[PDB]
């Protein structure tokens, strides 16, 4: 697809990534699921999270909910609504607090911004989490 | 670990393996994860999944519901409570519809049921979902 307004190219194979995490957002009905990359995952694992290493990519696939035919009271995944990116490097996205920021929404995978300052919307939220050098995905708890 | 009761080995690195889907149990207050191996992966990318192939493997994981410290609208995985497998051999397992089922509990990794035939449980509710081999997740789609 095409790159986002700040020139993040799509992550080829993030498919394939191994699992950081799930959430459920309540707000906006959806069900989430949170990849890595092998540095993220590996960054992850080691708890290296203070701050992420350089070359950690997160991303957050995002589907609204819907309810199993079979057995109502699952929640599982319907349609796909968006994938979003965090690339970290320090130095080249220092404005944005060491991360690059980019969204690709839908199956049809439509770049979002406005311009190139779009990120700042993220970092509305995200500077919460700035404690935890600005993610709020705590990795989930495996043997 | 310990062996299921079933003979069955918990399979060695299913934490590298990846994502097929997501889901929410309300009833049980959980979120989970549904991971396979390269085969079932496949399987499910394909729609091959009538029957799954011999060789796939399917893994839930589960963890307690927890809302987030900083965004309480998000909730995300607490403590984890256990992993359930199922393997596909349709010889091997044809007795309990051609898989292998099997369930490790918590970070201690305690195998799960009273004896060999404890699978008889797992059965009772996937065999509502015969017509699709016994699997009720829909792989969740992706671009
Ligand atoms: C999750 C996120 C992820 C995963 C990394 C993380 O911080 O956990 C990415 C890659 C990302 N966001 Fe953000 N986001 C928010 C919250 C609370 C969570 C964790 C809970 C969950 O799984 O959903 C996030 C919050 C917000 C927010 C508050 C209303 C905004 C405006 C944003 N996020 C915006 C963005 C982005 C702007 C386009 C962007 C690329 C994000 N988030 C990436
Ligand atoms: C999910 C499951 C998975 C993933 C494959 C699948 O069928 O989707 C495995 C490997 C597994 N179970 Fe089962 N299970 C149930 C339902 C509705 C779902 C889909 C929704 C979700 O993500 O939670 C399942 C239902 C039940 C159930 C009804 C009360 C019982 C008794 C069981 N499952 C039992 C077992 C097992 C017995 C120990 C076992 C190894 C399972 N499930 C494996």
């Amino acid at each position: 697809p095409a790159a986002a307004p700040n020139g993040i190219s799509l992550p080829a194979g993030y498919k394939d990534w191994k699992m950081i995490g799930v959430s459920s957002r309540i707000e906006q009905n959806n069900l989430r699921a949170i990849l890595g990359n092998d540095i993220a995952v590996k960054a992850a694992r080691e708890g290296r999270t203070h701050p992420w290493p350089d070359g950690a990519i997160l991303v957050k696939l995002s589907w609204k909910k819907s309810t199993h035919e079979l057995f109502p009271s699952a929640e599982v995944p319907g349609d796909f609504t968006q994938a979003d990116f965090m690339v970290k490097d320090a130095a080249k996205y220092a404005s944005t607090g060491g991360w690059g920021y980019a969204r690709w929404l839908g199956m049809e995978q439509k770049p979002y911004g406005a311009n190139a300052d779009f990120a700042q919307e993220c970092m509305g939220c995200h500077s919460g989490a700035k404690a935890a050098d600005y993610v709020f995905t705590h990795p989930a708890k495996l043997p």
